[PDB]
Formats: structure tokens, sequence, C-alpha cells
């Protein structure tokens, strides 16, 4: 709210924020620590810069890229063209007299993880003076394998006040690093997915007969059927001579191996409950059924995001018996 922020976005274009924006502003500018699950174009990076400059406290981006890391800090500079403040970029391969000559006072720091730490481990950057701490695209930096730096600087940044990491997707790795750093956060998710894929509802009479006789209908092949608990996987895996099913209790080794045949076309549907499935990978498919409608628009988008199959539009249908709320909400 703060004016010179207002103009600057004014003039750069800003005619309204996109959905991860109007979800994470007001929580941050709360306090509130976030997890973001968001992509590039999403408007991720205006999303924690504008709490940034807003709040005016000492920061730290930390991105994947050289690419990002500049790209990243020319967006906050631009946002807070009028804000003062000054913002320097850390990454391999910048000369080491430049490097420290822009470290030098700066207000936000944006940086790669590797030389951020190099930096702190020769004494020249205090991790302690970062009160906001933002870690850009973390699954990204999981896969580059950087996960250890990405502990480090969270151990190491021992006053930050508000925490955010923004990934595309978590990983358990991830799902574990933000469990033991980030204290009571705020999850939040856009609803972009569901542009991608055709949503489909069938109302059913019951919870059950008319389920099985709805899927009996089904004609395609390698499709997933997401169910509400491990005893309807077991008695709907019963009825279906061309099913293989996921349970909580099948040991990872089990289910992994009851996926392979779902790839190899052994089976032309897989059954699963969302525990059951959660982590593991599974091949993307074109259509996923709901046999059992998900208890909340979040858990519907997890669903439906396992179709995409080569980046194509996906498929998604689901039984209604009384999840009105559902249909609503989506369409």
């Amino acid at each position: 709210m703060n004016e010179k922020i207002e103009q600057a976005i004014r003039e750069m274009g800003f005619k309204n924020f996109t959905e991860v924006q109007s979800k994470t502003i007001p929580l941050m500018l709360q306090g509130k620590n976030v997890v973001v699950r968001a992509k590039t174009g999403s408007g991720k990076t205006a999303a924690y810069a504008i709490p940034i400059l807003e709040l005016g406290m000492k920061s730290l981006v930390v991105t994947p890229t050289r690419e990002l890391t500049r790209q990243v800090a020319s967006h906050i500079r631009d946002i807070g063209r009028y804000m003062d403040t000054k913002v320097a970029e850390v990454y391999g391969g910048m000369p080491y007299k430049a490097q420290i000559n822009r470290v030098r006072n700066a207000d936000i720091v944006v940086a790669t993880p590797g030389r951020l730490l190099d930096l702190w481990s020769k004494g020249v950057i205090d991790l302690s003076s970062f009160e906001i701490v933002i870690i850009d695209e973390a699954d990204l930096m999981f896969e580059m394998g950087f996960i250890d730096d990405i502990k480090i600087i969270l151990a190491q940044t021992s006053n930050r006040k508000i925490t955010g990491l923004f990934s595309a997707t978590i990983p358990e790795e991830i799902r574990k690093v933000v469990k033991d750093f980030i204290t009571n956060y705020e999850e939040i998710e856009a609803c972009i997915g569901l542009a991608n894929v055709e949503h489909k509802f069938v109302h059913v009479k019951d919870d059950w007969r008319s389920k099985v006789q709805a899927l009996r209908e089904n004609k395609d092949k390698g499709v997933i059927v997401f169910v509400r608990t491990r005893n309807r996987v077991a008695k709907l895996v019963r009825l279906f001579d061309n099913a293989i099913e996921l349970r909580g209790d099948l040991p990872q080794s089990v289910r992994n191996r009851n996926i392979d045949a779902f790839r190899e076309g052994e089976y032309d549907m897989l059954i699963t409950t969302d525990v059951a499935s959660r982590g593991l990978d599974i091949p993307l498919v074109e259509k996923v059924i709901n046999f059992d409608a998900p208890q909340d628009l979040r858990t519907y988008i997890h669903r439906i995001g396992r179709t995409g199959r080569m980046g194509r539009k996906g498929e998604a249908i689901t039984f209604i018996l009384n999840e009105y709320w559902l249909e609503k909400e989506v369409k």
C-alpha cells in the first residue's frame, strides 16, 4: 500500500494482481511464513517482492541460476524504484571485487546458494542479519544438488521473521526441509491447473453400486482412479479384472512394482487413494476418474495434476453424489 510502490507498479503497467499475488501478499504482510506452489509466469516474483519492499526489512532471496538471480534482482529494483533500497546480486563467475562492492550495505540480496555460502564462510555476509528469507524454485535447487545448501542457509539465517518457499512441486526432500525449518506456515496454491483440463461431472444415485456401474462404462486405457478409502480400493479392484491397486499398507516396493505394471500396459486402470500414491512416480496420463469426489479443491487440483501427458490437455471425470460444491467451485 506504500504509495511509492503503488505508483511504481502503475508505471510498469499494473492492472490487476495474479492469483498467487492476491493470496501471498496479504499473508506475508501479516508476518506469516508461506509455502507457495507456483510456476514461472504466475507472478510469483512480485508476490514476494512487494512484501519485501513494503516491510523494508533486510531480505534474502535464494535463486537456482545466474539468469533467474539477474531477472529477480532487476524486477525488485523496478518495483522498488522509489524505495531507495540497495539490491545486490550474487552468483558464480562474478569478479570478486565487483561482487564485494555490490553486497556492501545491501538491503536486499538475491543470490545463488553456493556463492552465498562461500561469502558467508569468508565472513563477508552476515546471514543472521536477514529478517526475510525467500527460497525461489526449491525443487529445481534440489534437483541441481543444492538441498544441503538450502538447509545451511535456513539454519544460519537465525533472525528470519518471515520465510517463504516457492516451488512448482514439493518432493519429499523439500517437504522435510519445510517442516524442519519453516514455522507454522500457510500453504498457498493457484487454481491454474484447472485450465489445462476438461472437467466432467457425473451425478450418481448412491455411494457404491451406481459408482461401480459408472466405472464399468469407462472405455479408456491407462486411467488413474482415485478412491476415498483403503477398503474401497480393495473392494473395487476385486470387481475389475483390468485393474491394479495402490493401498497405504503396501510397501513402497510393491506399489512401485504395481505402477510399473500399469506403465507396461498390463492393467488399464490404476486404482488408488490419495495417501497411497503420494510421493510416488507415476507416468502422466490423459484421464483421471474421481470414483469418490475429493474432500476439497486442493486435493482435486493435485489429482488432476496427474494428467497432461506430453503437455496435452487432460480430462477429469468426477462421480458426484452430493458434492455439488466441487462442481460449482471448479466451474
